[PDB]
């Protein structure tokens, strides 16, 4: 028997008042299972769902209640480098930080979590991640499911190994990412959910260190993806396996209407491929045609760039230098960019959104051609990349291995995005 599926609290403003959240140790009636702490946002084991809108300014206030120094970002969200941040906006125990957030972007599903230099891949372990939602008008008028908590819903999975009470534990691998044998779903094991017998929405997010999650229904129906780690995609694309690499995103559509229940399914070896198990409760209440209005044009690149990354910690031969900048763009400008992993892995690149052009020299899956920030790399992808927003070079842009262990070891490159206007 297993437990309900989790439901963050919904986390929002509206009267331009600030976002408070609060980094601790998570209440002993929010850690699994019942000895070993863990940590979250707030009182709880990961945070809230926070929601903004486009157009807003929101102002977020940060505070570390932890021994350790922390730094958090919100993973695909675009802003300028100096309020992502990261290490030069890192807080002390016991310190804040009070950022104001222009919201700009289309609607899209994001997350934010630790980006601690060092620590990233403990800290995110930890329970240190939670779901950003930005709406916007086309997603307000959207014929689908929008009800948080009731038929829309954050999935936060995470691959954990549990200690001898059932409690996450964290040991450093010698090489690569952690991979644990254990599923968990916003902090639960293979949790459920029950719905009504019409239209589902789940927000997929892959908050693991390194694994990365090849998606199936246990009935053999498709996943009916709507988008989009940077927004929807023009139409709906049903697909029999969805991949979800660490830090990607990708909303999903389920009809429940049959009654029956479904399940999301996925050494190394999982104790259990159970993801999370869609309930049905009998009671009673397609898809859209179309999503974007517009499948909206990609500009002209006018440079192109070759970014490398390995089974050894580093980007181009090269560990991160917080001293150095490895790219250097102009705002407003498009570039093609080819990356290439020798060792399978996820890349993502922050203050830009992109479009896959190419997987392998073939033509990238439906599911994968809307607005990205995030790609799995398994020998070379390109990629059509706008850097709309400015960085500095103390507050430069990264980009990096979304192993987090590889991250935490060097693998991250400095993007510095001149200014338009300046």
């Amino acid at each position: 028997q297993q437990q309900p599926l989790p439901v963050p609290p919904l986390l929002e403003s509206r009267r331009g008042q600030p976002l408070f959240m609060t980094v601790q140790r998570a209440h002993w009636s929010f850690t699994p299972g019942t000895r070993a702490s863990v940590w979250g946002i707030n009182g709880r084991y990961l945070g809230p769902t926070i929601r903004v809108w486009k157009g807003d300014d929101v102002k977020l206030i940060y505070s570390n209640r932890l021994t350790e120094n922390v730094s958090m970002t919100v993973a695909g969200l675009q802003v300028p480098g100096p309020l992502m941040g990261g290490p030069a906006r890192m807080m002390s125990p016991n310190a804040d930080w009070a950022p104001v957030l222009p919201i700009r972007q289309n609607a899209a599903t994001l997350w934010y979590h630790a980006n601690t230099p060092n620590r990233t891949a403990q800290q995110v372990y930890n329970g240190l991640a939670g779901m950003w939602l930005v709406e916007d008008e086309v997603s307000k008028s959207l014929p689908i499911p929008n009800h948080y908590g009731v038929d829309d819903f954050p999935v936060i999975i995470q691959d954990k190994r549990l200690d001898n009470f059932g409690t996450p534990e964290y040991n450093e691998p010698g090489s690569g990412g952690f991979v644990g044998d254990t599923l968990l779903v916003n902090g639960v094991q293979s949790p459920y959910v029950e719905v009504s017998r019409g239209w589902v929405r789940l927000r997929l997010l892959n908050a693991s260190n390194s694994r990365r999650y090849q998606l199936q229904m246990n009935d053999g129906r498709p996943l009916h993806v709507i988008s989009g780690d940077q927004g929807f995609l023009p139409a709906p694309v049903s697909v029999k396996q969805l991949s979800l690499a660490p830090g990607e995103r990708r909303e999903i559509l389920v009809d429940m209407s049959n009654g029956d229940e479904v399940s999301i399914t996925c050494s190394s070896i999982l104790v259990s491929t159970l993801v999370l198990t869609l309930r049905p409760t009998g009671l009673l209440p397609s898809l859209p045609m179309r999503l974007l209005p517009t499948e909206i044009m990609a500009g002209s690149p006018i440079r192109s760039r070759d970014i490398s990354l390995g089974d050894d910690p580093g980007i181009n031969g090269q560990l991160w230098d917080v001293n150095r900048i490895d790219v250097t763009a102009q705002q407003g400008t498009w570039e093609r960019w080819t990356v290439r992993a020798d060792e399978p892995q996820a890349f993502h690149i922050e203050g830009v959104m992109f479009q896959i052009r190419n997987v392998n020299g073939a033509m990238p899956f439906p599911e994968d051609r809307g607005w990205k920030d995030t790609v799995w790399v398994d020998g070379q992808v390109e990629l059509l990349v706008y850097f709309g927003q400015p960085s500095w070079a103390h507050f430069p842009f990264y980009f990096n291995s979304q192993t987090l262990e590889m991250a935490d070891r060097g693998s991250i490159g400095q993007l510095l995005v001149n200014p338009v206007p300046r």
